[PDB]
Formats: C-alpha cells, sequence, structure tokens
DNA sequence: CGATAACGGTCCTAAGGTAGCGAAGC
DNA sequence: GCTTCGCTACCTTAGGACCGTTATCG
C-alpha cells in the first residue's frame, strides 16, 4: 500500500515486464495469474455471479471501450482502426484489475508509462473482445449502465462485426461505416498528437 | 448526452437548484427523487440485490470517504475534523447517482462547481453515514475491495464512533486518537489549500 | 451558545483515452 | 505484403478529495 507521490520500485517494474514476457512465450494464463498474485501479493478471488456484478459497476466507473485511427504506411490504405478495452487503476487497487483478468481469462496488466504507480489492463485481440468483453457488458453492465455507455457498447460491437466481414479490407465499407463509428466514439477529438482532426480528414485519406 | 466540452445548460442548473431548495423546505425525499427523475429523464428503478452489487463496484471506482481538518474559530479547539462521503460523475451517468440516492434513501445531488457538466452526490450527516453509508460498504463493498479501501472504511467508522462518544471535545482524545486517524487517511498532504501541513502542526494548534 | 448540518469553493493527479513502432505471422 | 501483437510513450479532464462559510437547531 504505497502513499501519494510514492513510486513503484524499479524492480517490481522489472518483474512485471518479465512475467508478461513469459505468458507471451508459453501462453500459460494460469501461470500469468499465479505470477501476478505473488508479485502484487494479491489474495485469491472466486469468480461468482456477485463478484461479477461488482466488476460490472467498477467497469461502469473505470473502464473504456475505445477506437483509435492511426497512420500505417504499409497498411492497405494509409490508416488502421484499432479498438481496445482498457481499465486503469493505482497499484493499491490491483485486486480489482486481477478480478477482471479472471472473469475475462485474458488481458495484460502493465505499468502506465509516465505515472508514479498506475497500472492498466488492456484487451486488444478482436476475438477476445467479441467473445469475452462485449458479452460481459451485455450480461452484467447494460441493465444498470447509462445511455452514453450502452451506446458505447452497441457501437464497439458493430465495429467488431464489420471487421468480421473484412470491411477494413474494402473501401466503401471503411470510409462509410468503420470511420463514422470511430468519429462518433472519440472523447478526445482535438488532441495535440491526434491521428486526424475530423471524420472526412480520415475519409479524405482513405483516398 | 453531452459531448466533451459541452457545459450542462443553465436551465438545468437552475432547475437542479430549485429542486434542492424544494427538498430542504419540505423534507419530501420521494418527491426529490421524482423531480430528479423528470429533470434528467431517468428510468425509475428497482433496488435489487443485483443493482446493489453493481453500485458497490461503482463506488469502489468513483466514491470517496474522506476526512477534512480545518480551522473553525468558534469551536472548542479552533479546528473541526469532518467526515464526508461523496460520489462524482458527469451528468451522462446521473442514472447510477440516482441509484445511490435510491439505495441510501438520503443524499443530495448538486452540480460540481467549476465543471462543464459534472455532478456530485454528498452525504455528510453523521447518522446517515453511520446508519446508511458504512453498513452498505460492509454488506456489499468490502468483500471485493482493495486492502487500502477496506482500511479507509474501518477508519471512517472508527472516527464516527469517537464522535458519538464525544472524543472531539476532549483535548487528549482529539490530539491522540482523532487527529492520527485523520492524518493516516490523508490523500492530499502538501496541496496548497491544505488546512494543516502535517500531524504535529494540528496537534500544536489544538493545544 | 455552540455544534453540526448544509453547501459552495478549490486543487490537481489518477484515471480515462490515443498514437507509434518493431517484431511476428496468415 | 498486409494485418495483428506486444509494449511504450502520450495527451487531457472528469474525477476524488478536500476547505470555507453560513444556516439551523437543540
Ligand atoms: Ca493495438
Ligand atoms: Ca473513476
Ligand atoms: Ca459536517
Amino acid at each position: 500500500i504505497l502513499k501519494p507521490g510514492e513510486k513503484l520500485p524499479q524492480d517490481k517494474l522489472e518483474e512485471l515486464k518479465k512475467i508478461n514476457d513469459a505468458v507471451k512465450k508459453t501462453k500459460n494464463f494460469s501461470k500469468y495469474l499465479i505470477d501476478l498474485r505473488k508479485l502484487f501479493q494479491i489474495d485469491e478471488v472466486q469468480v461468482t455471479s456477485e463478484s461479477k456484478l461488482f466488476l460490472a459497476g467498477f467497469l461502469e466507473g473505470e473502464a473504456s471501450l475505445n477506437i483509435s485511427t492511426k497512420k500505417l504506411a504499409t497498411s492497405k490504405f494509409g490508416l488502421v482502426v484499432d479498438p481496445e478495452f482498457n481499465v486503469t487503476r493505482h497499484v493499491n487497487g490491483v485486486k480489482v484489475l486481477y478480478l477482471a483478468l479472471e472473469v475475462f481469462k485474458t488481458g495484460r496488466i502493465r505499468h502506465k508509462s509516465g505515472s508514479n504507480a498506475t497500472l492498466v489492463l488492456t484487451i486488444d485481440n478482436r476475438q477476445s473482445l467479441e467473445e469475452k468483453v462485449i458479452p460481459f457488458y451485455e450480461q452484467y453492465v447494460v441493465a444498470f449502465s447509462s445511455p452514453e455507455k450502452v451506446k458505447r457498447v452497441a457501437n464497439f460491437k458493430a465495429l467488431l462485426e464489420l471487421f468480421n466481414n473484412d470491411a477494413h479490407q474494402d473501401l466503401e465499407q471503411l470510409v462509410n461505416k468503420i470511420l463514422p463509428i470511430w468519429d462518433q466514439m472519440r472523447k478526445q477529438q482535438g488532441q495535440s498528437n491526434e491521428g486526424f482532426p475530423n471524420l472526412e480528414a480520415a475519409q479524405d485519406f482513405a483516398r
């Protein structure tokens, strides 16, 4: 339990990079979990319908389904639409991040670069996001969730189904169905480093 | 649904004040709920075992149990130690704020001064905090909570029992039991607005 | 006569939300 | 050759977490 302004020791940082490197190689998720609990000294959590409702309200507060569009020269067009699920939390709160990992049975917990002791859980694979993350929200979040977040969910889902149909491979599906969703979902349009400044700017670069 | 950078419009702000001004005059809480439901177009709710567990996760995320220590010239010792529970959310998520109100049966929703469109729900009445808020944390939160947050609950509760026994108007207990719990729960020590630099300074002032 | 309820104001990083690049793979 | 994985750095604001007075009330 580390206090405000107090940093994650560089060694624990080392070990985290290491145990993430390990699961990458062996794909032993079961061992990923074990590694984490020992590193962060985390008590077991059984995964019950109750702990899952707890998680669900935690994600309502703390999680984000977002979509980036960035330039990739080698890509079929100039650009790439890249969804992610992520949840942030200070180390003191890893127990709840660790709960998420067990429920989704996928994800990686990293240190948040630039932060003193902040951790982040991300799930970027599209199969994991359709099979694990989206059905979680529909099952345990949506009933209690706000209109803005419910829409967030249907839209992330729409995108992923598009991707299932190679609409990012096509061009009259991309510009007119994928990029829209990206634009409608931004919460930081106007950012300094922003991929693109508006819908059309990205549409007029798919071209 | 307000976009990033959209202020909550002034007609709503004014209407929220009349609504808070009305419940303070009448004490008709069911009616406060009705007014908020209609002001924000919120779907009226069953409080279930299920929606409580969801609120538990949300509060782990967005709620704060805090203790402030501040000069008050007219008080027995010139300073007051003051517990507060609050929960903050952008207006697009008022629906879960309404759920909290509905589960605690008390609290007030107000606009966060100086924000685009954020709202804060507060409970400061010490009987409410004892009879409603902590029991909720005990029944639904603490099982899934992080070690730090569990300990903040126990320490909040320890303060509330001290105040009930009047430790705050006995110099010794104020100095020796009350102030040290305040000090251990601090999260903003060294902020420019802080009422006391540190624990010693607060014990010295009281003496 | 006080305590404390009541409620606004203030601070400011831990949370949200993004983009980029090398390496690895249908 | 083009898409996806992993990890790192990045940017930006709604959250947390206080503090300051004045109304209320036994
Ligand atoms: Ca990615
Ligand atoms: Ca939060
Ligand atoms: Ca008070």
